[PDB]
């Protein structure tokens, strides 16, 4: 089978998509995509369609599309965003240069559904374990997230929530991000998203972003209030010059009493927290290690936590040719093979 088309010029982008999707309403847009919302007519669903906005404009852009294609076919997690379909209009490689990616449309982000905020302690506890619960999967297969904020969280109005990898606004990237990330380290790992959700959590039961800063200076200078300058050991494990200094050089900051600061809350969720915003990536709790803690006993089952099947990308360390970065992206647009029911 080969679908037909149709184009139509959803403002001012033109798409051309499969009949099967009808109702193409536009949902936003970045600098590397647009999304529609839509109607799967096959099996009477709504999805999200987005169309990549010039998947091999350059290098960067052709291992972008790539990488892109290949995470969210290696997806499959009901916490995290994977494929319901993908295709393009073209009908060889010659004319291939225009990529569509299918999905569960969700309909809204985190702050999207959390404004105006503070909610209870138990819908905070559902999201955050859907979020961990998604993280421990992609982690499993040897992947950082690294972008972990609200715009990057899709929640559908019964409260569900999904991780997206590759997706701000109609959040502010560095006030969820790693002290450690601000810094040009390291060799640093997958705690780094351990840092975002502890922000994202604060916030969610305090109503109000934990580290709104200005600039990456003044974005440490509130980080090291809260959680204090970094122990002498930490200290050691810094090579760079220029940090150390940095870091040396401030208010000698206390560690702060989460209890006064975190909020009149669950003291576990405040246990929890100071669990995950440790300066020290090394101390940080895991994706798994904060699963099975007593904040989420109401919803934290490990036999159905599931980790992921490996993932290869050792294509990040290769070097190829746009030509060679849009053939193999075509291969696996060529290859996908679409969910069961
Ligand atoms: C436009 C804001 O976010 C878009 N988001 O980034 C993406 O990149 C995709 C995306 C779409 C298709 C796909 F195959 C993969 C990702 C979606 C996406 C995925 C699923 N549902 C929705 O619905 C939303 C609509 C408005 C606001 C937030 C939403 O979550 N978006």
């Amino acid at each position: 089978e080969r679908p037909t088309f149709y184009r139509q010029e959803l403002n001012k982008t033109i798409w051309e998509v499969p009949e099967r999707y009808q109702n193409l309403s536009p949902v936003g847009s970045g600098a590397y995509g647009s999304v529609c919302a839509a109607f799967d007519t096959k099996t009477g669903h709504r999805v999200a369609v987005k169309k990549l906005s010039r998947p091999f404009q350059s290098i960067i852009h052709a291992k972008r599309t790539y990488r892109e294609l290949r995470l969210l076919k290696h997806m499959k997690h009901e916490n995290v965003i994977g494929l319901l379909d993908v295709f393009t209009p073209a009908r060889s490689l010659e004319e291939f240069n225009d990529v569509y990616l299918v999905t569960h449309l969700m309909g809204a982000d985190l702050n999207n559904i959390v404004k105006c905020q503070k909610l209870t302690d138990d819908h905070v506890q559902f999201l955050i374990y859907q979020i961990l619960r998604g993280l421990k999967y992609i982690h499993s297969a040897d992947i950082i997230h690294r972008d972990l904020k609200p715009s990057n969280l899709a929640v559908n109005e019964d409260c569900e929530l999904k991780i997206l990898d590759f997706g701000a606004r109609h959040v502010a990237t560095r006030w969820y991000r790693a002290p450690e990330i601000m810094l040009n380290w390291m060799h640093y790992n997958q705690t780094v998203d351990i840092w975002s959700v502890g922000c994202i959590m604060a916030e969610l039961l305090t109503g109000r972003t934990l580290f709104p800063g200005t600039d990456h200076i003044d974005q440490l200078k509130l980080i090291l209030r809260l959680v204090g300058t970094p122990g002498a050991e930490l200290l050691k494990k810094i090579s760079s010059e220029s940090a150390r200094n940095y870091i040396q050089s401030l208010a000698q900051m206390p560690k702060m009493n989460f209890a006064n600061v975190f909020i009149g809350a669950n003291p576990l969720a405040v246990d929890l927290l100071e669990k995950m915003l440790v300066l020290d990536s090394d101390k940080r709790i895991t994706a798994a290690q904060a699963l099975a803690h007593a904040y989420f006993a109401q919803y934290h089952d490990p036999d159905d936590e599931p980790v992921a099947d490996p993932y290869d990308q050792s294509f990040e360390s290769r070097d190829l040719l746009i030509d060679e970065w849009k053939s193999l992206t075509y291969d696996e647009v060529i290859s996908f093979v679409p969910p069961p029911l």
